[PDB]
């Protein structure tokens, strides 16, 4: 799975770690994260994230 970054603050969503405190378990692909989730560091919506191509 690929990492995704918040294009507003730079936070990186890493699918191997998820965002468990906000209900996203490790191993969740960004696309499957419920669409009302927001960046844990600045609060903007998932629509401000972009795939990090490796
Ligand atoms: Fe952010």
């Amino acid at each position: 799975m690929k990492k995704y970054t918040c294009t507003v603050c730079g936070y990186i969503y890493n699918p191997e770690d998820g965002d468990p405190d906000n209900g996203v378990n490790p191993g969740t692909d960004f696309k499957d994260i419920p669409d009302d989730w927001v960046c844990p560091a600045c609060g903007v919506g998932k629509d401000q994230f972009e795939e990090v191509e490796e």
